[PDB]
């Protein structure tokens, strides 16, 4: 009935100290604790994952070596460049303790979902989407998503894998691309030379997972209602043809106006009806976050999101709290989309649709 929220201090101060998103993890839960939602959510306080767990996605050459790096630094292991340890990703220390936090909290909100402690599970520090089984990628050094998506897989026979950040949720398609067990579908930006270069709709999966990996290549400046429309044409098919168990969805919110990346033209309220729409579902649910790079603009909207899986309407004005003063100038919730304008013609983004429709007819008809 009441969903789970995975946290403890420890766990958010580990995740405060990743680099790029400095006490992202800290605004985000102050803004949620200012608004009084931890009150009607059951708090856990997540496990670390332990060797054996990592292992069941990623090799043990890999855990090994991130292992090592951590505790050292870069300057006397050149064998770092191998397993993705680049600009990209740095090899700073403590990076396994922080791995291993994340992955364990989407391990146990993935295990309250098997208890039938709940239907929605939250743990909004994970959603690294990128890592690979022997690869850091993307400041991913480890796929929590996947870890969480195996974990269920014990109750749930099959798995809806859905991925709202801006990125394409590469990862996570590449290691289920050879199974029907999950299906995977992204929706993000797809450009020359725009990060990680793949997930175009012809993105279909291999072997046994043909048709079992969706894709939704969109260009910049989609706002609300035209992303929605995208998205809950192509769930509505995808829940048809494949029937899922139980959902884990990526939240990222480095789609949203404002963001450093700054291409959609997102706000809150958009991404909250996607979400309002997999939640009637009424199946169980992992919500995990990813990528935020306005860190302001990634707790509103983390916080509002929060919000639509209780039920609650919350208040314009921000709370007073910890970090109040970033939320300046306007002191507000809501997020304005920026005066850009939207490059996505209707044309093709009906023969996306289209395309995306008859390939989920393979997964009907091949039944
Ligand atoms: C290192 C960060 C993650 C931070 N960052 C900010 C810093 C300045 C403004 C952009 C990036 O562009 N990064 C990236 C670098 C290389 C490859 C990918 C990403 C983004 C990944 C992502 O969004 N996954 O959902
Ligand atoms: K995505
Ligand atoms: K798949
Ligand atoms: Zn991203």
């Amino acid at each position: 009935l009441v969903p789970v929220y995975i946290y403890s201090p420890e766990y958010v101060s580990m995740c405060d100290s990743l680099a790029k998103i400095p006490k992202r993890a800290s605004m985000v839960h102050s803004l949620i604790e200012a608004y009084a939602l931890h009150k009607q959510m059951r708090i856990v306080k997540p496990k670390v994952a332990s060797m054996e767990e990592m292992a069941t996605f990623h090799t043990d050459a890999y855990l090994q070596h991130l292992q090592k790096v951590s505790q050292e630094g870069d300057d006397d292991h050149p064998d770092s460049i191998e397993y993705g340890l680049g600009y990209d990703c740095p090899a700073t220390e403590g990076i396994f303790d922080y791995a291993a936090a994340i992955g364990g909290a989407t391990i146990t909100a993935a295990q309250c979902l098997i208890d039938g402690m709940c239907k929605v599970a939250i743990n909004w520090s994970g959603g690294w989407h990128h890592a690979k089984k022997d690869e850091a990628s993307g400041f991913c050094y480890l796929n929590d998503a996947v870890l969480g998506i195996l974990r269920l897989r014990r109750k749930f026979e099959r798995i809806l894998y859905v991925d709202l950040d801006l990125h394409h949720g590469d990862g996570v398609e590449d290691a289920f691309s050879f199974t029907s067990k999950v299906m995977t579908v992204s929706l993000h930006k797809f450009s020359p030379g725009f990060f990680p270069g793949t997930g175009d709709v012809s993105d279909v999966g291999l072997g046994k997972g043909r048709y079992y990996s969706v894709n939704v290549p969109i260009q910049d400046g989609i706002q609300d209602e035209k992303y929605y429309q995208i998205c809950e044409s192509v769930l509505k098919e995808v829940y048809q043809a494949f029937n899922p168990k139980a959902v884990v969805l990526q939240l990222g919110a480095d789609t949203i106006a404002g963001d450093p990346m700054c291409s959609f033209n997102m706000t809150p309220v958009g991404i909250g009806k996607c979400l309002k729409y997999i939640l009637q579902w009424q199946l169980a649910t992992l919500i995990l976050g990813g990528g935020g790079y306005n860190l302001a603009n990634t707790a509103r909207c983390w916080t509002y999101l929060t919000g639509v899986i209780l039920g609650k309407t919350l208040s314009s004005e921000i709370p007073d709290h910890e970090f109040f003063t970033a939320y300046g100038p306007d002191y507000v919730l809501e997020i304005t989309p920026s005066c850009r304008p939207d490059r996505n013609e209707p044309h093709r983004i009906q023969q996306i649709l289209n395309y995306i429709k008859g390939n989920l007819k393979h997964v009907v008809i091949e039944g």
